């Protein structure tokens, strides 16, 4: 029952997971990097020509539940990837020269609960000791100045860090892949919406990492890309002061680790649907962001 332009529930991208890779051996391999609080398996595309000691960009959608239009886009791009393999000469030469892992949902507990339960639904699904509340903030919950500024010490709050960086198990199992995998991955990339920017370290703190002048070119760049095709405005910046400070954010502790380029999108759009983007924008909002996301793999390729 999959479509690349609805918005489609665990079930069935589970089962596009499986099928995607089944039809696509020489392009995909899927395998799982870990399970959720409510043992959902948490799945990872690894896209591209399969050859040895590749560098590698590695992409996530659905920290957040009910940002819906980001799990639609890891789905999107993985078909773009593998339709146009071969055609377009640049996806073939990405393809050919690195892989991208693509983690199509992250926090599927709450992706799962924003289809059964509440559509407004933000952190994961787990239990707190001494306390009803449910669930804590993947986005605050990594070694990044955890806990100490824009987030909230209360499980009961949107924001919650949680007990302990990485006491979550999604994101546990996000870091300990890309610690694994450090040496292969010269980029990272983090789906949100809305707001329609494209934000780079820091958040948690106002310093600024030591290539801000090339992230800043670069994300200038990137949505100069994406206004060429629908005339799409982006903002973009230093997350602190771009949005707002927040600590735990994967993008920050992924630039710590040494991964230069790191880049948290905000999708469409400002605020007159929000998180609710109509199904009728999936595809156009999909389509520009590729540019920005082949933009921005071109440039890290020609910087290995
Ligand atoms: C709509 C976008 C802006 C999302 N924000 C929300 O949902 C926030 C979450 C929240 C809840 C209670 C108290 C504070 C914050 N809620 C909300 O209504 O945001 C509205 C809004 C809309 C536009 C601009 C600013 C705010 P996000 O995708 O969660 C933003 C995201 C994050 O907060 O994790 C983010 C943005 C930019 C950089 C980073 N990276 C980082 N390391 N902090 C992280
Ligand atoms: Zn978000």
């Amino acid at each position: 029952g999959h479509s690349y332009e609805k918005y489609n529930n665990w079930e069935t991208i589970e089962a596009w997971t499986k099928q995607v890779t089944s039809e696509n051996p020489d392009l995909i391999s899927r395998t799982a990097i870990g399970t959720t609080f409510l043992g959902n398996n948490i799945y990872l595309l690894k896209v591209g020509k399969p050859g040895p000691n590749k560098p590698a960009i590695f992409m996530d959608c659905g920290f957040h539940a009910r940002e819906w239009i980001s799990h639609a886009f890891c789905q999107w791009f993985v078909r773009e990837a593998v339709l146009t393999y071969g055609y377009e000469s640049h996806m073939t030469e990405f393809l050919n020269k690195l892989d991208f892992y693509v983690l199509p949902v992250l926090n599927i507990d709450g992706y799962i609960y924003t289809w059964t339960k509440n559509r407004m639904w933000r952190k994961t699904r787990s239990t707190n000791a001494g306390t009803t509340c449910i669930g804590t903030d993947p986005n605050r919950n990594f070694d990044a100045g955890w806990c100490t500024t824009g987030a909230s010490t209360d499980p009961c709050d949107e924001t919650y860090c949680g007990s302990a960086a990485e006491s979550e198990k999604e994101t546990k199992a996000l870091a300990d892949f890309i610690r694994n995998n450090l040496s292969s991955i010269k980029a990272y990339l983090t789906i949100h919406s809305y707001s329609q920017m494209i934000l780079y370290p820091y958040s948690y703190d106002y310093k600024l990492p030591e290539n801000n002048a090339e992230l800043n070119n670069l994300a200038k760049a990137a949505v100069k890309e994406l206004a060429t095709l629908y005339g799409t405005k982006y903002t973009y910046g230093p997350g602190a002061t771009t949005i707002y400070p927040a600590a735990g954010g994967s993008d920050d502790w992924a630039y710590d680790q040494g991964i230069k380029y790191s880049f948290t999108f905000e999708l469409r759009d400002k605020g007159r649907y929000g998180f609710i983007l109509p199904e009728s924008q999936i595809q156009a909002t999909c389509e520009e962001t590729m540019l920005a996301i082949k933009y921005v793999t071109n440039y890290v390729l020609g910087h290995l």
